[PDB]
C-alpha cells in the first residue's frame, strides 16, 4: 500500500529506472546511502582507533604525568615564589655584621 | 526449513498479519526493532556529539587547566602551610630587640 518509512526508514517517490538526485541507479539499495553513511559512519570509528592507537594505560599515564600546574597565578605563583632570594638573602645577611 | 536466527539474528513464530506484542502490524522488517533500536542505540551517539560539542583542544586544555591540587590534605595543606605568619613572624621580631 505504501512503503511510508518514517523513523529508522524513509521514501518519496521511484519509478524509470534512469536516475536520481545523489543517487542515480546503482542497485545499491539502502546501500545506495547505507554506503556513503558507514563510510561517513566511520568518523568516529576514525578517531576511535586513533584515540586507541594502543598506549593503553600508556597515554594515560603520559596524559596525567604531563599533568602538572603548568600555568601561572602560578609563576605569577610559582616565579612570584621563587622569585625570593634565599631566604632573607640580603635581610638574612644584614641581620649579622 | 528454519528461519532459525540466533546470534545477530533472532526468530519465534508469525502468521495471520493481525499484530503482536511490542511488534503489532508494521511491515517493519527489522525496523520493527531496527528502527527502536537505532533510536536508542543514538544514545552512545548523543553523548558523544556532546563529549565532542567542538571544543577540540579547548575542552582539554580547559580541563587540564581546571587541574590544579582543588582540595586539601592540600589546605590542610595549602591552609596549614599558609597558615604561616611571614616565616618567624613574632619569632623572627622576638629574635631582636
Amino acid at each position: 500500500v505504501s512503503r511510508g518509512v518514517i523513523l529508522g526508514y524513509p521514501d518519496g517517490t521511484f519509478r524509470g529506472t534512469q536516475n536520481l538526485t545523489r543517487y542515480e541507479a546503482a542497485i545499491i539499495i539502502a546501500r545506495l546511502l547505507d554506503q556513503m553513511r558507514d563510510g561517513e559512519t566511520p568518523a568516529g570509528m576514525t578517531a576511535e582507533d586513533m584515540t586507541a592507537l594502543q598506549n593503553a594505560i600508556q597515554e594515560l599515564a603520559a596524559d596525567l604525568a604531563a599533568l602538572g600546574v603548568r600555568v601561572s597565578d602560578l609563576e605569577a605563583n610559582a616565579v612570584s615564589k621563587d622569585d625570593f632570594a634565599r631566604l632573607e638573602a640580603r635581610i638574612e645577611e644584614v641581620a649579622a655584621a
